[PDB]
């Protein structure tokens, strides 16, 4: 259909986020490409304001599920691509167990041939000595599932999942994700039956990059139907 054809090949991606966590203001700019045919994403993010005030892994989910690979038989449940090119607003509240929360609002949409994700993040109630502001999280990311449900009231979807970040001492920092996506245009979108996205992510560093940054390779596949 409409949006779906915009993802048949490799699409360039731009990500711009402005954040404020406990008063620590920062910005991150990202660039890369997505190839939905393979549920594949490759991007490099840079903190353009200097040092990132929270650990990079805590920003991964915030930093374009329209690139998820939907098996042919599940194509009718792909809300993400169906809202394109006009796009969707993506909002979340991320609860870090025993610590603060992030609230985010982003607009995902095409600007020409480029898929753009513009984000504002607001973090409050974090402990200065916690795992986030205290930077006690490992620079890695575990595989996880993203649960999707239709939200006919908003002509969008509701999304929930849990992320477990690894703490340096071997423990785990849980981050409970509550998400809502609603179309920007007023055209029809595909409202899905309940299903999930299986995600895998690898974090690395560019050996020649001296700015605070994050290189990310990610694979995402929808599943859970027939």
């Amino acid at each position: 259909s409409k949006g779906e054809e915009l993802f048949t090949g490799v699409v360039p991606i731009l990500v711009e986020l402005d954040g404020d966590v406990n008063g620590h203001k920062f910005s991150v700019s990202g660039e890369g490409e997505g190839d939905a045919t393979y549920g594949k994403l490759t991007l490099k993010f840079i903190c353009t304001t200097g040092k990132l005030p929270v650990p990079w892994p805590t920003l991964v989910t915030t930093l374009v599920q329209c690139f998820s690979r939907y098996p042919d038989h599940m194509k009718r449940h792909d809300f993400f691509k169906s809202a394109m090119p006009e796009g969707y607003v993506q909002e979340r509240t991320i609860f870090f167990k025993d610590d603060g929360n992030y609230k985010t609002r982003a607009e995902v949409k095409f600007e020409g041939d480029t898929l753009v994700n513009r984000i504002e993040l607001k973090g409050i109630d974090f402990k200065e000595d916690g795992n986030i502001l205290g930077h006690k999280l490992e620079y890695n990311y575990n595989s996880h599932n993203v649960y999707i449900m239709a939200d006919k009231q908003k002509n969008g979807i509701k999304v929930n999942f849990k992320i477990r970040h690894n703490i340096e001492d071997g423990s785990v920092q849980l981050a409970d994700h509550y998400q809502q996506n609603t179309p920007i245009g007023d055209g029809p979108v595909l409202l899905p039956d309940n299903h999930y996205l299986s995600t895998q992510s690898a974090l690395s560093k560019d050996p020649n990059e001296k700015r605070d940054h994050m290189v990310l390779l990610e694979f995402v596949t929808a599943a859970g139907i027939t």
